[PDB]
């Protein structure tokens, strides 16, 4: 059957591709949050 | 790390301006109490 083993080909890329997406979601959310309770504390602080 | 640098410096900046806080203070401080030491003892001498 050619259907079958098609679907699995283009699932597996699918898996690859949203690994990718993990990753640079992580880098950009860790400088966002970084950011913001950098300029939170310091105010408290001082 | 980035935050840790920043709040090294930052905390560099505060321990300085203290340090010219603490002398205006003592300036101004031995005025104040000069000045009421003199007319007390002026006072109780005479």
């Amino acid at each position: 059957d050619p259907a079958k083993a098609a679907f699995d080909s283009l699932q597996a890329s699918a898996t690859e591709m949203i690994g990718y997406a993990w990753a640079m979601v992580v880098v950009i959310v860790g400088a966002t949050i970084g950011i913001k309770l950098f300029k939170k504390f310091t105010s408290k602080a001082s």
